[PDB]
């Protein structure tokens, strides 16, 4: 969620773009909820991001 100047863990754009996956803060601080055609990958340090499927699936 966007509070002002840095969202709060969204504030590096964990899932990329909202048209990727849209990220709710959670306990753990974020989760990605990533669009039909997109998937959660690991990127190498473990943080959690959305990345493409194919294209639409």
């Amino acid at each position: 969620v966007q509070l002002s100047e840095t969202p709060a863990a969204c504030s590096s754009n964990p899932c990329g773009p909202e048209a990727a996956g849209t990220c709710k803060e959670t306990n753990s601080g974020y989760i990605c909820r990533c669009n039909q055609g997109y998937r959660i990958s690991l990127d190498g340090t473990g943080n959690v991001t959305c990345i493409v499927r194919q294209e639409s699936g």
